[PDB]
């Protein structure tokens, strides 16, 4: 419902979803913004999706939403079962996806990094945090992690990076940009808005820009084990990267299924790491 | 209405006019489009919107639509009124505008589709196109093209207010103007498709085109500026090189047609005498 929604179903079925998300990035640049933290149209309370064992000090997983425009609370609830008497999991809202008209969208990163940073520091209190996302999210994830520690003196215990796909490592996501944007479709539960295309091309081009602080926090590199599509094996290795990780574990399925059909083995991993790096 | 009128409208209030045209032709790539003539999906039958004395070849008028969103069977309707026992006076659409009319590939499929649409309506009689601002460029473009590719070069072309390329500053200049008259003259809310449409028609109009007319111009100019203009930039009017005739008329870009219109027709009426 909508014309960009119409217009990112052509651009995907003529396989131009790159050219299309230029587009949507340049037009969400005319969407009503915040410019100050405190000026953000929504209440980005984390939701407590899973909780751990009763029996301090414990890291706290909180769960990065992610910038796909199909996307929502609905994202970690899968994952997050398998954290019940673990750890407790919090999902924090990406700031710009929320219906009230609807949700301002962030002037800059740093200004949606900084409200989510305001709403985890208050809801996880003086837990340890670790940040996890996936794809998108997980691009988001480090640039929060940094954002902690330089902005708020309060740098994560770790993040957990699901297949990121980082500015220096983007053929996988050329040569398969019409089976990610088939994959968006693919999930929607409803009809994308515009508002939230908008929004999603707002964050790809926040996320493709400048962004030179890196995290101390150690990385815990998730990696799909299927590729997604085809792929000439002369391009090189099409797995998800990231530079110097403390730790590196590869799961079933793809880009995709690797949370939808495999959560277990994402939070398998990552259980396995929180109490390596804690002990 | 849609997402891409409530973001032209912040486009406007920022005074961003020509980065929005611009992203609406990027986006205008992604809706469905026709590459032949034949394709176009709307039927161009021009309207008859006012009659000449029954009286013989004498030249009919063909009003060639603009690009604006906000516009289409009303724009010349007011201007129209005054040849009403002179000229036969047609209205020919623009493709695009028309379950929404594909998008021409290219100016020249949409050129084509006008000139045969026009040259059955016309029958035996000269044709003598007239357009207002991008209609009166479009009206050029048309012309050339029925010269080069229809065998037909018009008997005239009459282009009222136009902006052509290296030429545009002034308008350029009073980009919020034009972006405000078009929230301003709107009937119903300007649909997402014909900001679309718009877009495309703009970028269109902006690339290289293929050449001149040999049609005898009318130019017909716009006496009072849009907005502020120092003395000192030179002239903000419209233009035209080398025009058969110019007219200068009362009114601004937009109010020459808006509450001038009879003097564009007595403009233009006292020159097809001439040229006839
Ligand atoms: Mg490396």
């Amino acid at each position: 419902a909508g014309m960009f929604r119409a217009l990112f179903r052509q651009a995907v079925e003529d396989d131009r979803y790159g050219e299309f998300l230029d587009v949507l990035a340049e037009a969400s640049a005319f969407r009503p913004q915040f410019a100050s933290p405190e000026a953000c149209s929504e209440r980005l309370d984390p939701v407590l999706l899973a909780g751990g064992p009763t029996d301090e000090g414990r890291a706290v997983l909180v769960g990065c939403t992610g910038t796909a425009a199909n996307g929502g609370p609905h994202e970690f609830l899968r994952l997050s079962t398998s954290f019940q008497e673990e750890r407790d999991f919090l999902a924090v809202p990406l700031p710009g996806y929320g219906t009230g008209g609807t949700a301002l969208l962030p002037a800059d990163l740093d200004t949606a990094l900084d409200a989510q940073a305001r709403a985890i520091l208050r809801a996880a209190g003086d837990a340890p945090v670790v940040l996890l996302g996936h794809s998108g999210g997980a691009l988001l994830a480090h640039e929060l992690a940094f954002r902690l520690e330089r902005a708020h003196g309060a740098p994560p215990a770790g993040i957990v990076l699901v297949d990121p796909y980082p500015p220096g490592h983007q053929e996988p996501i050329e040569v398969w940009s019409r089976q990610l944007g088939e994959g968006l479709f693919a999930g929607e539960l409803e009809p994308m808005s515009d508002a939230r295309l908008l929004a999603m091309g707002r964050y790809a081009r926040f996320l493709a820009g400048p962004r030179p602080g890196r995290s101390s926090a150690p990385v815990l590199l998730v990696r799909a084990s299927e590729p997604l599509g085809d792929w000439q094996e002369e391009r090189g290795d099409w797995r998800a990267h990231w530079d110097l990780p403390h730790t590196v574990a590869d799961v079933p399925g793809d880009h995709f299924t690797m949370m939808r059909d495999h959560a277990p083995a994402v939070a398998e991993a990552v259980l396995s790491w929180l109490d390596a790096i804690e002990g």
